[PDB]
């Protein structure tokens, strides 16, 4: 019964818990004064991440960490990201490391081993594939035997997009190259569930292009890196979806922040979190027609 | 002496101690046991390093370091990063951190403080370009003070590229694309060498290819990831410099293992390490008419 392979359990999660992917991308800047009181930068950050964690796990799928947060506090940043992960595979809870990685061969096998194991062991990982296959096909060996995924850059929705991933290639946008040699790749590790673990990352650009995408990688799951606020945006969020599933979406700072909105927030962290999680999965779905 | 801007002192390294960029990609693998005996992965990996620092210092222009390899001990392995370019800066010595990272807008600005600034402090990055001009934009704000550079990917000699970097658009391929951009925001920043600090990341591919870009880019920096043994290789790196400078050619596991091929190695790794810098520089000077 119970899924064995990552992405099975991942399609299980966001079953489960819906489509939210909580980012935990931590800033000393926004924890209470009272919580961080005492502390060393590794010890706030953990401390924080745990208390948005207690409160939401039943509430998203996943929780992605965008590394650049921890390394930007040196070694306290990274033993906060270590003991973030450790925690959350106690918790019976997924994680996905948005590191982005561009490496090849020997070099990409030392961030599989960084990220797929020991201090910064995650389940899923970003990879960026502008050096071509072999930035990719190094992680087949974490990914074969069933517990690790990733998700490739493929279309993002930020005004840089416009320079490269869209630039025509045989009358179709560049990122579409490197789509259809992931969709292909993901064709020999299909789960249970109908997806593979190698998902791509998509923005909600708009709506004539979100549903392109979804149709043409029908069998890869999405990571959404986050949406705006205006009512286009969240639709669009919406049409990266198969059946309310098939992708998660990540929302950063709008959950991290919540409670600094609330006069009471600085007592109730993670309930502040947890309402904001609750609130962008309802935002979405109340897209349904 | 003399130089002001972090470029300007690179050339000024190459034009003193020659074009060798030495890899510090370390592994645990790589040391004699009667140097790693008693000591933790942090200490292990520095000491090693600081032996091979040592030794080469007169010998190349500077350090690069494949972060991947320390990320793969965790956060020793961080600790022996932080320490070993602690010691570079300590001695007046550059480095490049080999980061290859991905993000755009706030991640970047969080990869710039992490690696410009604090425990992972280097003088120069790299950086992968797929996600656009805002992937590279966000690091100005240092590469404006006058301190700070980076190598941008454009066209490695991976068999991996074929797959994207070489994809036409306009009739040619779609890495001219990137590297006409960087070669443009690098004109705002022209040192007293005629160089600018925002670089390329070039690999040596064959003779006709290489020529026509080191002529298109002629006031960017190359950094090149590495060479094979054949007589081709030598030359195609060769063919990429502009009188002995303009570029750095990166050299990790032939410098780093040369020690395990005499009977003395194990007391003698700086040694050897020298031994291969200055054979590595001969080799590409060899093809000079």
């Amino acid at each position: 019964s119970n899924a064995m392979k990552i992405i099975d359990k991942l399609y299980e999660k966001v079953s489960k818990n819906g489509f939210v992917c909580i980012g935990l991308d931590s800033s000393i800047d926004y924890i209470p004064e009272n919580m961080k009181a005492g502390k060393s930068v590794s010890e706030a950050l953990f401390s924080y991440n745990k208390e948005i964690i207690d409160q939401t796990y039943d509430v998203c799928a996943i929780y992605k960490l965008q590394i650049a947060y921890y390394e930007s506090y040196g070694i306290e940043g990274m033993i906060a990201y270590r003991d973030t992960l450790s925690y959350l595979r106690e918790k019976d809870l997924l994680s996905i490391g948005d590191v982005k990685r561009s490496d090849i061969a020997a070099s990409a096998k030392m961030y599989a081993k960084a990220h797929f194991e020991g201090d910064f062991e995650t389940d899923f990982i970003t990879l960026n594939p502008y050096m071509g296959m072999d930035s990719i096909e190094p992680y087949e060996e974490y990914i074969e035997k069933g517990d690790k995924g990733v998700f490739v850059l493929l279309r993002t929705s930020n005004p840089g997009a416009k320079d490269f991933e869209v630039l025509p290639v045989d009358g179709e946008e560049f990122f579409y190259k490197v789509g259809d040699k992931m969709r292909e790749l993901n064709e020999k590790y299909i789960g249970k569930s109908g997806f593979g673990p190698i998902g791509l990352v998509v923005g909600a650009t708009h709506s004539e292009e979100v549903e392109k995408i979804r149709k043409r990688y029908d069998k890869m799951f999405f990571l959404i890196p986050g949406f705006g606020a205006q009512k286009a945006d969240s639709m669009n969020v919406y049409k990266l979806l198969e059946g309310l599933n098939g992708g998660v979406v990540n929302s950063s700072r709008a959950i991290l922040k919540n409670w600094q909105n609330y006069e009471d927030g600085s007592e109730k962290v993670g309930y502040y979190a947890r309402k904001k999680a609750i609130e962008t999965y309802e935002e979405i779905k109340a897209n349904e027609v």
